């Protein structure tokens, strides 16, 4: 039997009966009403420093389980404080709900203290984002907006409610409180139509040179619907930064060195759950020469943009994979492309992975990066378990080289396709409260770092056992090298040698500095056994990643990287 | 004239309009007007978060009123300014921040970084506009600096992009106009004689006349006021946005006495002024016997929530001499006035003197009034106060710093908007534009927290700045509330982080202190090694004026318990 | 391929996509789009009104299921279609607008009619942009066909616009790909079973279902639902976007019993309906005793004000029919049902025959409902109303025609923006859709002034429509609620207008008539000589069942004093 309670407490109890068991924030005012019965319901709150941080912990959270996270921020600077946040969220796809405290509704337009247009910011960038003024329709806005960031009515993403003070402490009368909007609700189950399935495999059969590539939908399943498809298509297989970790290394398909061979010859491109942005070349001709379109997905943003297939499936990814298998029962793949790439990839990446041990260092002395994933590499099934690992990479050079160098992880997470700079230890701590087991391994440029750093002090007072290193090369290295190398003038791009093992020391965390290779096995390992720690690895700025020579820096006119923008060029002058 | 990239001709554009600094964070996006503004001398200041580069233009602008810049990437770099570009907005401070985006071609495709920043941003600017076409980028680039004045708007902040493939174009050179690239002068819009005269009118039938500066008045010397307060017999007060602009020593400055002011003035004038939360909403509750004027050269200082029995939009100097001349052989009354200065001299003069030996709390920790203490124990030692610029920032540290700091040439803080985080990027700022003296931030640890790697940013540029943390260990204003009035505390517990480490690790000097006896030596030797942080442990059973007022509550109607009380008796 | 200017491209992708007729009012900044549909042989209907023309694309939409596409210039002609993208966004019908704009050189130069098109558009569209890219523009085109289909947000109105220098720009035949040219077949998602298996489990639980269709249901044919109806011995109600679906003699159909069904049901099936205020917000006030099912292929009909204990997403079709199949066995409990249906019957017979007699009302004029029993007596004589399309719009009228239009093919009206001025305009887009049959549009004198003139469009493009006006010299459920609620009418009353004159004075047949008596040969004559207009002198002194609700007041939780009385009472 419901009674009259304030609006605050309804909230807590809605996001607690929705599944929510932590909220990510930083506490004004004008949510403490909320924050209180938080507390007071025992939803763990993980306070931080930055509330920017808060939003990338919702984010991983909701990345890694699946379980949409919740971050809470007061009015004015609370807010506007996550929007980088918020739009990195925008741009992956991922659910995720934004509280937000604002002024009381008696002083609106009259200078409050922080009214600022908060729904006005956001709009752009969420799914949803509100001011709720009617107390006893909150709890039903609370429900819609969920069910929005889920993707309802648009597109899988962050959302953002605000609820002036003074409609915080309204009392809400019982009758309503209705149980359909207080209660957790499944996530909807589209399932494909036969006759997409059919035409589906139809083209897998017609193809010579089938591939997959994955994407954030195709991360929301286990994976093993995927392998059926890959076992019944013989199709090769790419994966992309959001979607690692669904296909065992050792499958015939999986050729993740032969990346470009893929994109030049495939003759049929099926993507699942996965946009073709920038990162896979637009889908351009200019890239993928040869191919015909298949695009399955939950969502139309993974089906309608820059390409649109030949067959189009929305439905649940796994649903739709299995229904493709299932249909290709008495085909005999074809798979000798597939072969002939996974046979040349098995030498490539060995190659690749066992040179990690041994690169040299650059010619001002320091290491090179990759000795990071190396020493990583050699400490696998000695004192950690790569297979049951969290990665976490971010930066400039050290990201693209974390790309090749991060090969085992339970999960990978990075700075995604808005290369959100400053995402390595806030994901680390979200990542570690929610997988309390095992240590993350967060690998970040010195100048991502510095964004946001003073969250170590957050992973101690939570306890999250993450483990930070950092490619200290004095330098947004990247950048410095694109200056050097096409202006002839390098001016503001350089760091200094900072002390961040001091840093996360200062913030009661281990701390280690590194300078030379032989050490870093070592200094791993005391770290993982004293985590959360950090590891400053002086690093070369002698070094270019593959980003790097790629013209990543450059920004040309058409595609991201000087190869494609070159073969895009050629496409317009036929 | 030839023909130029336009990258070239924005360089060029910023220098003659009177930039000698760019602040900002480089990308592939912004490199081709990054590059020109180095091969043309121009400094660029580069930081370790964009927000605080857009920080570091606000402190330049609210100083030396030259409008500056803050050069960001597309998506994540343009993002990071949005708190910096709101707390511009709301303090009405002109500044430029150009973003990088991406190319036309690729719009809507999802090439790296393409959010939309215009959309994002047009909320909290005076202008945010993507420009697509090479010939016209002076024009647009001179007509938002304009804007940012407060041309077709208010002072405030402008938002400028310029997809890559449009930087890369050349202008010839009949389309680069001398007119858009010179440096403009500020507008002077005078006062009608009918307006001045009815204002010196309301002066000489009012009893107690009481002055309440702000961001416009700070635009001026202050002559032309005290010339105002002198022919008036007005009290005076300031607000955060506008110290400095009459003597300490004069018969009107009456600062600790703003409750008093407020409730028994008969004549309320504003000058350059918001009636916003920071001065009770100009409400008849908080100001029950005052008739009302307003003067600025800008209507978001004459309409809000109060309307004057005469408003003058005019350059604030020239409308207070003015005023001041037309009061030419009125004796004014100024025995109230007088009343309050011989009340404040006690109260303000034994505030500042129990400084030097606040006890400490009940945890056996400083009290961060010792703070404030000794820095006026060493005016006139090590440094000159008088010419120091004072930054304060934080929550109950924030808060006991309005009182504490008495002597500055200038003051900044967290602003009307609260924004946390602003000592160290303002430091920076500041010292940058005043390289000869030190400038001095107090700060929370909590506010510190948001902005610390800036340290590195003071030491590879060399600003002398001394930064000096109230660390206790706490949001401890928000901690207080809790306690209080929930008795939950949660969420609110930092912990005794070694802030002196943290800025040595960035090549600072760094010391903390734990005995306030300590605090004198240590922002001595603090000063004489700028850049320098002092890390001081101070206790938790302090309750600021905020605190004990219920700023941390959120009233119904009014920002303090106080003035809320006095709104809902207004009410019935 | 060759290459061919943007507006070639722009025509050839319309036509592919299906596009045979385009709606809209020529300028300048469309011209080269103009003259490439009418050299490519897709038919121009030229309005007076460019809000006509979006009403025309609406009407053409809701009626076929082909995206409907209207071209309107920059500045005045695209902000003239306002309020008819709004309406279609609230209706969630998808249509492309195209508009004009300036060149992008002269951006923020005050070029004729550089208005924020976009920024207007964007709160009531699922898409609106400007287009500065040449070779992407095809893609654009067939990315926003796809969003107004519901991709990436919910069905309803795009909106693209094309500097008119980008559409004098040549596309390079390798960018002019076949994927963006060729027309798209609509997506087809399939139920879950296991979501199928438990609402056929809640069907079967209950005594009393109750089917409520909407928009996602009027886009099949009606024969899946018929089977649910059928399988769950359910009532249905339908509402003004889903006429037509069920036989008038189904079992089930029990329109006249809308009370009772939403006062008893245990379990209401919403398929492809929203719970707005057309069905009392789904408040448990307005059904007490409903379990709540939602069916629909856009969440925009499944989480709106009532979540579902089942939620199906899926093409209603297919799930109707799987749960059809999955109630094989049920033996369905019809009691409720049945006796609904035999007091409808009385009910809704008793209702239809007293159109026929209706009194004079006291001013001596006719009684509105004598049209309805007009349209009645005329149907297998000289009209099929069973085949004819009927549309009807005013205040009182529009109440009047809910009740008074029982058999149409197809229905139309205001919406549930109640959008006045739809009638003429509707019946023109359904016309040229539906050669073969006169179109039947009753209106008010009111919402017919808003849209008159498109009298001459029916009349150029020789549209067959048929307007019947109830000329009750008034805004008349406006003035009747100023006079029973204020006893003040003031700015209500209109003039006894000539509608049949101003209807000649553009060519159409047109007649007057004031005796009820000669309704039946006025309109036989209307029909005879399409397009025509009747004008009848109707009473003010005639309350719809609209007026006698309270929807003229306004009331604070629901739409209607009913329904608001006992949302009162639930809130206490
Ligand atoms: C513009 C600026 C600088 O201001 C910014 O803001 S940049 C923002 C921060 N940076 C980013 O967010 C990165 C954005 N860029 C990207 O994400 C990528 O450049 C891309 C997605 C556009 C392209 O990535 P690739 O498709 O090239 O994928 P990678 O995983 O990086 O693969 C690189 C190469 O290594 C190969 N490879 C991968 N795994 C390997 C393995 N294990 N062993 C050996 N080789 C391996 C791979 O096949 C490929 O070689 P090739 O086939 O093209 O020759
Ligand atoms: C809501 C939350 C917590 O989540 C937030 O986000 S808060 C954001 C962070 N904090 C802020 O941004 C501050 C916001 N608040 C304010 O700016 C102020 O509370 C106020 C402007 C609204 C009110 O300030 P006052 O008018 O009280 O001004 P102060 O300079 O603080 O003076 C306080 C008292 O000390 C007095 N005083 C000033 N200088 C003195 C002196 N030198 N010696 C002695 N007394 C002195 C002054 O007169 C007054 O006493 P009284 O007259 O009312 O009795
Ligand atoms: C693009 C499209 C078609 O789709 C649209 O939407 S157009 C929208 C509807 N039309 C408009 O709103 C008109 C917009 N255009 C204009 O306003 C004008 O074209 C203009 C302002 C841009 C240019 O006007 P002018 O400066 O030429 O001014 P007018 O008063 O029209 O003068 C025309 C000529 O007559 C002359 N004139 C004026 N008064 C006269 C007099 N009394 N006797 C003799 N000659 C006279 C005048 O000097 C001038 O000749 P000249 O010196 O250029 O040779
Ligand atoms: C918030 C933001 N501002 C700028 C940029 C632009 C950028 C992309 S990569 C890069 C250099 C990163 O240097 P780091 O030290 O982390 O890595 P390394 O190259 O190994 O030295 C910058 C400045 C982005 N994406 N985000
Ligand atoms: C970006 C932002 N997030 C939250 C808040 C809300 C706030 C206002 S005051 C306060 C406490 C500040 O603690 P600090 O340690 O600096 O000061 P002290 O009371 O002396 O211990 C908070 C959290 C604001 N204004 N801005
Ligand atoms: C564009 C617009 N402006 C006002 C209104 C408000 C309204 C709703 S009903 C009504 C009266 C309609 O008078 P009409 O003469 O057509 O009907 P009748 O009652 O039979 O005499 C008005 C003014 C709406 N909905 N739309
Ligand atoms: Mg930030
Ligand atoms: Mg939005
Ligand atoms: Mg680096
Ligand atoms: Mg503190
Ligand atoms: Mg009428």
């Amino acid at each position: 039997a419901r009674q009259s309670v304030p609006v605050a407490s309804l909230v807590a109890e809605f996001l607690q009966e929705h599944g929510v068991d932590r909220v990510f924030g930083l506490q004004g005012g004008h949510i403490q009403p909320i924050w209180d019965q938080l507390a007071r319901r025992g939803v763990r709150i993980v306070d931080v420093r930055d509330e920017g941080s808060a939003v990338h912990m919702a984010h991983a959270h909701t990345e890694l389980t699946g379980q949409t996270a919740v971050a809470m921020v007061t009015a004015g600077p609370g807010v506007t404080n996550t929007v980088t946040a918020v739009a990195n969220a925008s741009v992956s796809r991922i659910p995720l709900l934004v509280i937000g405290g604002c002024p009381p509704i008696p002083q609106s337009n009259m200078g409050p203290l922080q009214d600022i247009p908060h729904t006005a910011i956001l709009e752009p960038i969420t799914r949803l984002a509100r001011t709720l003024r009617s107390a006893d329709q909150v709890l039903r806005e609370f429900d819609e907006a969920w069910a929005r960031a889920s993707g309802d009515r648009g597109e899988p993403g962050p959302v953002y409610l605000e609820i002036p003070t003074d409609v915080l402490r309204r009392d809400v009368p019982p009758a309503l409180q209705m149980r359909e909007h207080l209660r957790a609700k499944p996530k909807r189950r589209p399932q494909p139509h036969p006759d997409d399935v059919a035409a589906v495999a139809d083209l897998i059969r017609a193809a010579e040179k089938p591939a997959i590539i994955s994407g954030r939908g195709a991360r929301t399943t286990d994976g093993t619907d995927l392998v059926r498809l890959l076992d019944a298509s013989g199709a090769a297989y790419l994966d992309t930064q959001e979607s690692r970790g669904l296909v065992p290394d050792s499958h015939p398909a999986a050729v993740g060195s032969a990346r470009s061979a893929v994109m030049r010859d495939t003759d049929l491109l099926i993507t699942v759950g996965r946009q073709l942005d920038y990162q896979l070349g637009m889908g351009s001709p200019a890239v993928f020469p040869h191919a015909k379109v298949v695009r399955i997905a939950d969502t139309a943003s993974e089906l309608i943009d820059n390409r649109r297939g030949e067959v189009e499936i929305l439905a649940e990814p796994g649903a739709a994979l299995a229904a493709i298998a299932d249909a290709l029962k008495d085909h005999t793949p074809d798979t000798s492309w597939r072969d002939e790439l996974k046979a040349k990839h098995r030498k490539r990446a060995e190659d690749y992975r066992q040179a990690l041990h041994s690169t040299e260092n650059g010619a001002d002395g320091h290491i090179h990066p990759n000795r990071i994933f190396g020493a990583l590499d050699a400490l696998d099934g000695d004192v950690l378990d790569l297979g049951e690992t969290i990665m976490i990479a971010d930066g400039g050079d050290l990201l693209s080289f974390g790309r090749l160098g991060i090969t085992k992880a339970r999960r990978y997470l990075d700075a995604g396709a808005f290369g959100c700079l400053g995402v390595a230890t806030p994901f680390a701590i979200g990542a570690a409260l929610a997988y309390p087991d095992r240590p993350v391994v967060a690998v970040t440029g010195d100048g991502a770092f510095g964004i946001t750093a003073t969250e170590i002090d957050t992973a101690v007072r939570h306890d999250a056992k993450i483990v930070v290193i950092v490619s200290n090369n004095r330098a947004w290295n990247i950048q410095r090298y694109d200056q050097a190398e096409n202006y002839g003038l390098v001016v503001g791009t350089d760091l200094a040698d900072s002390d961040y093992a001091g840093v996360a020391r200062a913030f009661g965390a281990h701390g280690e500095r590194v300078t030379d290779p032989a050490e870093l096995e070592g200094a791993i390992r005391r770290a993982l056994a004293n985590a959360p720690a950090l590891v400053d690895v002086v690093t070369t700025q002698d070094a270019a990643s593959p980003d790097s020579g790629k013209g990543l820096g450059f920004v040309p006119d058409y595609q991201a990287l000087t190869p494609w923008n070159d073969a895009e060029v050629a496409r317009r002058q036929e």
